[PDB]
């Protein structure tokens, strides 16, 4: 089954372990970003993908489209426009020190686009699952709107619809991301969504236990909700557990203890792409949070976004495991 | 004796030799900006100089102020604004390839400034020369006009103004640079300009031998120019040769053949520093010209924008050959 | 328009400048092999190119397939046997000191392979030209004839010959070299061959200066001959000058001195693919030479086996010199 | 306010993780030394510093006065004599494999230096404190009684006096050692000692439990006490809690669980500027003891020597562990 | 006292913490294999070895060459011979991931060596112990009869013979090995074994507690039995003890714990060749089995195969 | 044949390529030493070699020691002693820049050594050569007046004395220099010695054209005389050319042009061991210059202190 995408590719510049900004002489670079990391990981897994995304026509931005040819995202649904490729900078953080980010991804060529550019029959077509995340509706209005926009048409045509919040404080207020939630919730069939999100926006209470429950009640729309717990006891050592929750009950991977941490970034991203891949196999609840969770898991060893493991030794480790 | 500028710094992120952007796993950090270059390098050469610029208030604008202070550029006239510091990649060239080139520097705190944050008194204080280039000019109106009140105030106290053409096709027209290389040249006493410097810019004929002569009559308010001339065989093979024209007379330094290349970049920012320095310390323009060269010449051999050698062993060198 | 190619893809390592094998702690990796890099060359000028070829089904062989996968090489046509990815070790030379190699290719899945496993209607679908070199030929008996057959069902079908005389002292013997090349040669349209090769296959005497018209009489077949001239000064000089011969005119380049050398690896690999573009638009004689000799020039300034530039790059270096 | 200190800067060349001496091909480097790293970490705090030192008038000692410009810590009392800049060589250490140390200090400038070359009334101008470690005292005799020398003339101005106990086997004799700390001690204000150091240099029974104490009754002058409880379990793994004594009481931090370490060097002179901080800003007790445990926790996270976060970083960590 | 032993040599090309084969752009060299690793590892600790081995007369033979001189062992009974150097390619692991290996040492020189090119007086002149494991035997018929003669030769000697049970389930099956550990256990006198070769190979029932009481009886002519207990939590957290049988007593060290690991590649040859040491020093059993088991743990904090530690070192660390 | 040496080993800590001292954030390591680049040099061709030298007892004079065993010269004449290993900082030059130096050697075990604790006989047996160098006996009285001794008690035994000017004048001034070579000069048998040694310490005018007749006309002991001809075009362009005098002729060798320049160090050593080896081989004159003139020149390609070329390599590069 083939999944679509949308979303903005970032450059990540790395620093080194043990090496702050101040110091640093060099920088490692990584192609990623939430919905393209998805992408990656689902075609690593066997699933043909592709997104629809916007770069310059530059070196820099041929480096992005570069990074998908060789993960073998589909990439006839990048527009080429604008001045610059979004950035980030990563300073990396081991024990007692957290990892640091500095942003540069404001007037990338996605962010500043205000272009349709995309025949929706052609992007949808053969499509069975169309994914989307927080993070790129709340880039700007244009790309909320569209979004929303290409939603509908993929439900009129049986797509399913799966929607991963990423709520980012640095790029909005809790109040418009709340809004603007409101107007995909209603349209979503998979998501991931944990606690935090429940309380922020779902109106869910902090009080309450069965979140999940009460989320669904909510949006009755929404068929399954999936996320990992994450307990943060240093830079270095996190103990993650998968959740997915679907006809009334919650399912749980076991918990793994992560240490020390290699690279935690798009740890979320195979968690997905893993979540995703388990729906679309029609596997059972319980067989996908764990072979999700072992995907995560073993993410965190790897530098750079993307997951490269292939699904037989994720499902060989997911095995030692019980 | 004390030196003011006024430029953007910028972060270069650069490829290792032999390598291409679409192979490259990790880039190479520099911090740099033509004036900032100069400032440094003038540093170097025992002048306590300050720089009016502005950066993020984030880690990497830290960065930028950080390489000030490494090379005692006095910083208090740093302005803290905007969202990002301007960067550009750098694709090394080597042989018959050549360096290549891609700017990240729109939408800078320095770019997207538009606030008047320099008390004038404090800055041109016990400064005796003030230098700035093309590039500042060609970044927004605001910094073109900002330059010349700056200027305008400078000349007032009895500053002298040394301005580097620096003309950059990637900023600005041709049209639009000569309007407003045309505001500045009445103000500047030493212009670094060049051959094409005077065609494009000086309605000076192509024809024309002494163009030097030419460009001081346009503009009999320009004491001196200096420029160097370069000829590129290769990446990594070029003949450099500095001129520094004033009174009447052209001098020049001995060619230097340069190979292989390590970094050109800031290469002609250490000439110019070079020349204001042989100017501040009163030296004659063959001493000045041929020291100039000489800092030129060696600043190729050392990745980076600065110059890192001091006086005494430039001085060495160029005695040398 | 659509080229093929057949031959096998190498790992090569790499010690760093000016350290040798005995004193070097880290090899620096790089996919290539001749017809491997024309087909990406090809590519890069926006062609799209195929390869049939074999490596094992291990970590290392996935590493020739993403290699393909990135520069955009069709993998259709790649083939999963056998228990290794053939090899060589390369040690630096700079000025007096030559490059040195110690090759480990042998009992390679491709040399060892023995298995009709292509159909040929699907791999010649859509084909323009197909490409191949002495190198694959002198493996095995089982390359030459498969090589044989192609070459024959292509001719049938209205394909263009590429040939790479491409001649290794390592891999064969002259006689059994020419003896092969004797039934290649009559059915090759455009073929890189040097006075060398003329002297050693073409049958003519060293003392014929005018070897490209002789070589043409023995085979009025083959519409053009192509090749650099290499003036080696040290192992950091060489002067680089392009001939191609057609219709009775031999056609030079620019000769271009080349200091320092980077890499000169794939230097002819981007001669060929470069005169096959120049082929494949048209183009004039005159055009061509200068824009494949410009083409290999700047390859020598990069590390690995492929030329990386587009064509705007090289047409903008090619029209400087003059 | 403003803070002057006395010491030789050293050259530290490091091994990369796991790489013994026998095996190394390169070292990195870094500018450090007790007094120094307490300079620097001061300045980053807000508080301009000076440093009474000795290098030589070669780029090797161009490059410690460069690290000072660098973390504006005032060079005009840096003297230039002698013919070496004093080094010392690590060998990275992890898991069960601790660190290990090689000095190559001796004959240095600082360490031949016999020339009262510093105008004291220039050095001590606008001073609050005045701070030195056992290290820069057993370097010589001539810099034992000029440390004396000093602090008696910052006494009289009526100066605070900082002292670190950093007794070095590598240096002294503990007989000697006991004989010069015994002629400092009389003269501090806070005193950088632990119960290694209340036994072998304050005449402690190791029985005493309340060490600090009987300290105090030994050296009434002394204000208070300052260290950190190291717990070593490995080289990879350490507890670290701050105490701080004055006016009869002990006060504790958290006690940190630090894994992985990156670089433990100079995590005591992030601790003893981060005291002095607190000191100097007139915080209460329970503030200085946390925020400085808090800021010696974090650059065990950082290569080098000296600590690069800024008071609101080191603020932010130790009110998230609360 | 002098020591002998037999093996092939591979370069392991290995990519850097945290990154896969896919995405590596270099290979860190090591050199190093199990009898190789034992033989240097002694040297280390002050005896004379040497080592009966093939390598391809060109650079690449040549650098496992100059390993073997860099840390003293004898080079005298290197042969030169075949086309290529065995490797295999090593992706780090750290935390969950563990480790994987290709390898590459098919049709190498050593494993491809028909010719008996040693004379065996002088291989054997002046030698306490003669060490091997289960990798030579199992890369060729030609190496199993080979070690053979060596080991029935070096007995008539009076030498002593160390074996390395280092069953490779990737080397031969476990009935075709069976068959050759048979031949050669009669004839060894120290024995690095474990409970899974204790039932595998030495026909025990995995009911037996005093598993190495039952392998004595097996085998009466072994004297030693050493192995570690090895305890996996994860790539990056190990624990390790070390177990040492002689005159019907295990002997144990402390348990370790290991972690982060920075290489765990020679840890067992760091162990073998700290307790074939202890032996030739005539140690107590519990002197060697505790300075055998920190000289392993300190292995896993050094890259590459061999231990690069001395004795003082060593014995510092487990009085500590 | 066998070569005895007596010097200093350095450790050399250089920036990388375009990086100056002010910038740099490692140094890379090599060990190395003019007598001690001769050894190593002379190994690589074959002759068993051994040097007479003081290292200290810690982990930076094993990484000397160490250097030694991976080359194959012998260290049994290596002493232990005092509290450093001399080093030097090296900023790389090219172009225009040429590289820089600063030297931290003082005080170095080697420099402060003041026992005698070589055993002469035993330092001298087997050998067929003694080489040592001006660096040598410039660093203190002790190793000048040692050296002396040495050298003489190897002329008791036959053994060819080479020397090796190597003037530094940042190791002493002229005239106690001149003093030192007047005591060694007449002992010698193999010079290396150029047209400014001629002029500087062997009184020759800077007038006479055939500067190595009148120096052998004031030391006719000297059978012959070696040295390069160094064009320095830039820190990247070099030519160099070979010159090699005895029984009355100058025999040169083709003239290289080497660009661009690796690393320059150890080139002269390369020259002089394999003058030395072609010296041993007995050569023709004519072969030997032209052999050890392809030998420096291929040196210069090379990062570090020593040739790693073998003999047929060499050769077949002189052949072209
Ligand atoms: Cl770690
Ligand atoms: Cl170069």
């Amino acid at each position: 089954k083939q999944v679509v995408t949308i979303g903005e590719l970032l450059m990540r510049l790395s620093t080194q372990q043990g090496i702050p900004f101040s110091q640093t002489t060099a920088l490692d670079i990584h192609i990623g970003g939430a919905e393209a990391n998805v992408a990656v990981n689902l075609s690593k897994l066997g699933h043909p993908t592709r997104i629809a995304t916007v770069v310059p026509a530059n070196p820099i931005g041929k480096m992005a489209v570069e990074h998908l040819w060789r993960h073998q995202v589909d990439t006839a649904f990048v527009v080429e426009a604008g001045d610059r490729l979004g950035t980030y900078y990563l300073e990396s953080g081991t024990a007692l020190k957290a990892p640091s980010v500095v942003y540069d991804r404001q007037h990338s060529s996605f962010a500043r686009h205000k272009s349709m550019d995309w025949d929706l029959s052609e992007l949808l077509k053969g499509i069975r699952v169309l994914h989307v995340s927080g993070i790129t509706i709340a880039l700007s209005t244009f790309w909320l709107e569209m979004v929303v926009k290409i939603i509908r048409e993929a439900k009129r045509n049986g797509i399913k619809i799966s929607f991963d919040m990423n709520y980012r404080a640095k790029l909005w207020e809790l109040e418009a991301a709340k809004r603007a939630y409101q107007q995909l919730l209603p349209l979503v069939d998979y998501c991931s969504a944990g606690q935090m999100d429940a309380v922020a926006f779902f109106e869910i209470s902090s009080e309450t236990t069965d979140y999940y429950q009460a989320m669904h009640d909510k949006y009755p729309n929404i068929e399954l909700f999936y996320a990992t717990k994450r307990t943060v006891i240093s830079a270095s050592h996190h103990l993650l557990q998968g959740h997915l929750w679907t006809q009334g009950e919650c399912w749980e991977s076991e918990e793994y203890a992560i240490y020390p941490i290699v690279d935690r970034v798009g740890g979320g991203d195979a968690y997905t792409a893993a979540v995703l891949h388990g729906i679309l196999s029609e596997w059972r609840p319980d067989e996908t949070v764990k072979f999700a969770t072992a995907a995560a898991g073993l993410k965190h060893s790897i530098h750079g976004d993307i997951n490269p493991f292939d699904e037989k030794t994720i499902a060989d480790f997911a095995a030692d495991k019980s």
